C-alpha cells in the first residue's frame, strides 16, 4: 500500500527491525 | 542515551510521530 | 512545497538500503 | 565499512530535519 501513512510506517519498521537483527548478530 | 540501539529507535519514533502529527493537521 | 508525502517513504527506503548495505559489509 | 553504528542515528536525525522543514512549508 503506497498511501503515505501506511507506507511511511512500514519503512520505519523495516529500518528498525533490520538494525536490531544486524546488532544481535554483531 | 546515545547508545545506538536506544538512539536509533528514538529517531525512528520521532520521524513517525512528527509525520502523523503533520498529516493530521494537513 | 509541491512534493507528495510519499517522498518521505521513498527517502526512508533509500536510506534504509544504505543501512542494509552497511550491515552486509559487517 | 568501519563507521560507528551511530552514523545511522545521525543520518536519521538529518533526514528527519528535512521532513520537519517540509511539514513547515506545507
Amino acid at each position: 500500500d503506497m498511501r503515505p501513512e501506511i507506507w511511511i510506517a512500514q519503512e520505519l519498521r523495516r529500518i528498525g527491525d533490520e538494525f536490531n537483527a544486524y546488532y544481535a548478530r554483531r
